[PDB]
């Protein structure tokens, strides 16, 4: 004939349908992990306001609205709030929308209402908000939804303006872009081979998970679901439709369409697309002319090429640790963190306002700062700020900057002091003279107190020493403990045994640590002398649901209650008549405790707040090591204090454990059985400790 020429492009034929199988029965794409933050569960009487709902909610990408109609949204009311909580894929089960009205009265949340049955919630699954991706190798980011995810509306705005789709599809997974007709024609006859094996109904399953719609840095952003977030913020499902034509016109024209670059070039495109359903049936004139009106496309405005970089640090590092590297190998891995969204833009916040308050008021050319908030009992860490400007960074001061932490130490001392209750009281007398102390060579060490004074008496009790952080007595008091004990302190609360040099200095603040290493310490004192090791991780959970790592409480008891108790107490006499009075005179309702810090020349001040649910600590200084002409630890309050400002803080009401007991002292400083002018909670089983103080006649 010759008909031969029929023989081959056959066989070749068979051939793209066994390269095809290969390709789609199973791995389609390496999936990078996605990153969420923290699963919050409301529940009765749970200690929660209506207004903080709305910042939670709010923050955890559900949009305010006067009537609701599709998921991700609510509607505040004068006692109560009413949202559909999205449908997500929880590990403790798989869940959908559900239409709940909370209902509130004062600080706590009273009841929790399913709206299709009138039935109550014992808990509620709050689901937790997309932090970001991991990249893969490859340099491809996707995020894999179901085809019944997707409206079957935006499949037909998908459909009104581009079905030619099973054709497309193909060379985007396939063959290369704009080679030669040679490979049109490849497709051609792929786009029959597909659309014959694989159902139309998971073909645009593929198609939509494939298509280019935007850029972040050196890594495509492809796919219909993850472009509806990256734009708006919202999952694909809950796209208007102003936003679904964005999406859909954009599927032609990725850069050139983007909206960041060109505001007219992707207005001027998504009103054709507005139009181009118009001819169809869908659209009525009145809707279209308001669609168009209504400025489709949602500014941050920004890139977002890396989020929470900072917090991001840690989870990456607690990955390594806990699954080595063969977790990139997997692909649609789910990574639950411990991250906190509201705790996170109060920390984000209170650094990017700060700053420049604190820069412009006392005038700075530099001053740098550092967030580390974390569980009091869990030591879950909730938010990471690592510099003055958060959003956009490669130095991590939460986790790199290691500081000297001056004052910061004092309570290290005092607990150890305090931990022996048969001798070390908060009533027990520290010497206030002056000190001298000979070293190995050359110098005699002399420390002096802050004022550069010393008490009339010759003497301070422990409770004043610390609160007002009085240098002199913490030396005397240490160097009677020992060193190689307030050594073992430190490494009880968790702080990393290279750094401890034990020597007088330690005592007052010769001793290094980043913020996340204080953030551990203090988390031990805070939850009453239990240490639970930090971290960011919550779960690691595979696509085939499969648990690969999960984390479970390891706490450890690292100092007694009691010690903790006292001199938790003490560190909110620290806040309230002490160092941090300031805090305490702005929130006495929080009977907040924490101590302050301040190195020698102003070169680093700390603060280090503790309220009923979290450990806050708060650096401020400069990464040349300069002075920050900030008199006193107030500098990095003044940013905690903003921090507390901007979320809705839990007060702290400290429950005295076993053997604590408030016993009467003498302006002597000895107890009394009945009276006295001052008030101590003491470690005893049996307060009689006054009847033979009494005795002393
Ligand atoms: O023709 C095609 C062959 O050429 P293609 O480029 O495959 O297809 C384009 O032309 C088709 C046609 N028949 O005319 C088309 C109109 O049907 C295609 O539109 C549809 N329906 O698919 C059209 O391609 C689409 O539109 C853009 C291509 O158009 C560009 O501008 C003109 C459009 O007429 C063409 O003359 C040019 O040849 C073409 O370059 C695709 O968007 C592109 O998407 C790419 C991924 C972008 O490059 C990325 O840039 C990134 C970056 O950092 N920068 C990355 O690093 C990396 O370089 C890369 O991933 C790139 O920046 C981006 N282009 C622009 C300006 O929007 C976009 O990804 C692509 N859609 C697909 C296939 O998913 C055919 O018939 O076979
Ligand atoms: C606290 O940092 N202190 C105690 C004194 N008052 O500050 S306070 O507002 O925090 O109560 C003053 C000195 C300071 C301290 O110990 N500073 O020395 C540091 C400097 C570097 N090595 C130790």
């Amino acid at each position: 004939l010759a008909i031969v020429f029929a023989v081959l492009i056959a066989i070749y034929g068979v051939y793209l349908d066994q390269k095809i199988r290969s390709r789609i029965d199973g791995k389609v794409w390496q999936l990078p992990a996605a990153v969420y933050g923290r699963m919050v569960n409301l529940e009765p009487d749970m200690t929660i306001s209506k207004n903080e709902m709305v910042k939670l909610l709010e923050a955890t990408q559900y949009r305010q609205v006067s009537k609701m109609t599709r998921p991700g949204e609510f509607t505040v009311q004068a006692n109560s709030i009413e949202m559909i909580r999205r449908p997500f894929d929880f590990p403790d089960s798989k869940e959908g929308q559900v239409r709940a009205r909370l209902t509130f009265d004062g600080d706590h949340l009273a009841t929790i209402v399913n709206m299709e049955n009138n039935r109550q919630f014992g808990f509620f699954r709050l689901d937790p908000r997309l932090i970001t991706m991991i990249s893969s190798p490859n340099g491809e980011q996707r995020l894999f939804v179901p085809r019944s995810g997707f409206p079957d509306l935006l499949v037909d705005t998908l459909l009104a303006t581009e079905d030619t789709l099973t054709q497309q599809l193909v060379k985007n997974l396939f063959l290369s872009s704009e080679r030669s007709y040679w490979r049109k024609a490849n497709e051609a006859y792929m786009a029959l081979i597909m659309d014959a094996r694989y159902s139309k109904d998971r073909i645009l399953e593929l198609y939509m998970n494939e298509v280019y719609l935007g850029q972040s840095g050196d890594n495509e952003i492809r796919g219909f679901p993850l472009a509806s977030l990256y734009y708006f913020g919202r999952p694909v499902e809950e796209l208007s439709l102003d936003q679904q034509a964005l999406l859909v016109g954009m599927v032609k024209g990725a850069s050139i369409y983007n909206p960041w670059r060109n505001p007219k070039l992707a207005l001027e495109r998504r009103n054709l697309v507005l139009r181009l359903l118009q001819q169809q049936q869908i659209i009525d004139q009145e809707l279209y002319d308001m669609l168009s009106a209504r400025p489709l496309g949602v500014q941050p405005r920004g890139g977002v090429i890396s989020p929470q970089p900072a917090f991001m640090q840690l989870v990456r590092q607690e990955l390594q640790a806990k699954l080595g590297d063969k977790v990139k190998d997997l692909s649609g891995v789910k990574i639950f963190t411990t991250f906190d969204s509201v705790a996170q833009d109060a920390a984000e916040k209170a650094a990017v306002e700060g700053i420049p308050a604190l820069k412009k008021q006392r005038k700075l050319s530099d001053l740098e700062t550092a967030i580390v908030v974390v569980d009091r009992f869990s030591g879950e860490v909730r938010a990471m700020v690592g510099g003055s400007e958060p959003q956009f960074a490669g130095y991590n001061r939460a986790m790199q900057a290691r500081r000297s932490i001056g004052s910061l130490a004092k309570p290290a001392t005092y607990l150890t002091a305090l931990s022996q209750p048969k001798i070390y009281r908060l009533n027990t007398w520290i010497a206030d003279a002056p000190i001298a102390l000979r070293q190995p060579n050359g110098q005699v060490w002399s420390p002096q107190n802050d004022d550069r004074r010393y008490s009339e008496s010759g003497r301070v009790m422990l409770v004043d020493a610390l609160t007002r952080s009085m240098n002199v007595p913490t030396v005397n008091l240490g160097m009677a403990l020992g060193l190689p004990a307030v050594t073992e302190t430190w490494i009880k609360l968790g702080v990393p045994k290279d750094q401890l040099h034990p020597v007088p200095a330690m005592l007052l603040g010769a001793l290094n640590l980043t913020p996340i290493e204080v953030a551990q310490a203090f988390q031990t004192i805070a939850s009453g002398g239990n240490r639970a090791p930090l971290s960011a991780l919550r779960s690691v959970i595979a696509e085939d649901g499969k648990v690969l790592y999960q984390s479970f409480p390891q706490a450890e008891r690292a100092v007694p209650a009691q010690a903790a108790y006292l001199t938790l107490w003490t560190m909110q006499q620290v806040v309230q008549r002490g160092t941090g009075r300031q805090l305490g005179a702005k929130y006495p309702n929080l009977h907040l405790a924490g101590k302050t810090g301040t190195t020698n020349n102003n070169v680093d001040t700390w603060f280090a707040g503790i309220d009923g649910s979290t450990v806050t600590i708060t650096w401020v200084g400069r990464d040349n090591n300069q002075p920050t002409k900030l008199y006193g630890a107030s500098g990095a309050m003044s940013i905690y204090q903003r921090y507390l400002a901007n979320q809705t803080p839990t007060p702290l009401n400290l429950v005295p454990p076993e053997d604590i007991a408030d016993m009467g002292v003498d302006y002597d400083g000895n107890f009394v059985c009945s009276g006295g002018m001052r008030i101590l909670p003491v470690w005893t089983s049996d307060p009689q400790s006054l009847c033979q103080q009494s005795e002393m006649q």
